[PDB]
């Protein structure tokens, strides 16, 4: 039960209400019967196993320099493959790209192997963002604010992380507003602070996982908690996930929403630009939410 199921053909008040709870509570739950055809999810996963599967020299394509890139700034859009971190039996490859607007010159960094690449996932992508703005607007209910607070700048990028995990018999905030994940095998947990447990984020090939970023901790206030979560590499499959992370622009300030803000709800950070917490957030791994301690106000 601390991973929420949410059905998305309910009721509205009993999606608003439900999704509300989750966010307040776990800052972590699942969607199913949430409109994205699975036919085109299915195509997605065949995608990246078609492209995980390409021959190295393929890959080369995407090491910027003839290296994997790293997630740092400047955090471009263009696909490149990425590492990060080391874990020994590299432990996770990502493919990542942005998506949305989706510039001539950005969907021309994208894979042209598969040759479906493009066609499946620019589809995907717009229906995964299409669900992501639905579940904002849920959201948007929930806090008390008109609908479409968040169709903005604040959901500017949108980065497709496409992870494949090599197989391996022997934790983090999300930094954005909101991912939605699909997956297909076990390995996701997330942390149960009240309990300091972490718990399996049961895999649905069908639904998406929906998790709430820092941003979205901080602009609501601390009303809704961010989720910290965690991947275990397979010890038989090579795992692979596909990630919709959804957020703010480089240039963008982010501070608690104005309006939810009283004299019993003081603000708990000042605002602070973007770029400014996104380099703390990828380089310092020193807590959790490292990214934000230094705009920690109104402490008591
Ligand atoms: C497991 N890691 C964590 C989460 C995904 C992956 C890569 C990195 O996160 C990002 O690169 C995202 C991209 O939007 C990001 C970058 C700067 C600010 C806010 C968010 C850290
Ligand atoms: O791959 C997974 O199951 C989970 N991925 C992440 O949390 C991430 O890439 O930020
Ligand atoms: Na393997
Ligand atoms: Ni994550
Ligand atoms: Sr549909």
């Amino acid at each position: 039960a601390d991973v929420p199921i949410i059905d998305l053909q309910q009721d509205h008040l009993l999606i608003v209400q439900q999704i509300t709870k989750a966010c307040q509570d776990f800052g972590l739950f699942q969607v199913i019967n949430h409109g994205v055809p699975e036919k085109l999810m299915v195509e997605a996963m065949e995608v990246y196993k078609e492209f995980f599967a390409l021959p190295a020299e393929e890959k080369e394509k995407f090491q910027p320099k003839g290296e994997p890139a790293k997630f740092e700034l400047p955090l471009e859009q263009k696909a490149k493959l990425y590492v990060e971190g080391e874990r020994r039996c590299y432990w996770k490859d990502t493919l990542a790209h942005g998506c949305y607007p989706l510039h001539e010159e950005l969907l021309n960094s994208w894979p042209e192997k598969p040759p479906t690449y493009r066609d499946v996932i620019a589809k995907y992508s717009v229906e995964v963002r299409k669900l992501t703005m639905r579940i904002l607007d849920y959201i948007c209910e929930g806090l008390g604010l008109k609908l479409g607070y968040f169709d903005n700048e604040l959901t500017q990028i949108q980065m497709l992380l496409a992870n494949y995990y090599p197989s391996c018999p022997d934790g983090h905030y999300d930094g954005n507003l909101i991912t939605l994940l699909q997956q297909d095998l076990v390995g996701l947990q997330q942390l149960i602070v009240k309990d300091d447990k972490w718990i399996a984020v049961e895999p649905i090939p069908t639904a998406f996982v929906v998790n709430l970023g820092l941003t979205l901790k901080v602009m609501s206030n601390e009303k809704f908690e961010g989720s910290i979560h965690r991947v275990v590499t397979h010890p038989i499959r090579n795992r692979i996930s596909i990630g919709t992370l959804i957020g703010p622009d480089y240039s963008c300030t982010i501070e608690p929403i104005k309006e939810l803000i009283s004299q019993e709800n003081p603000p708990l950070y000042k605002p602070y630009p973007y770029a400014e917490f996104a380099e703390i957030y990828l380089s310092d791994k020193s807590d959790y939410d490292a990214g934000v301690k230094p705009y920690k106000i109104n402490q008591f």
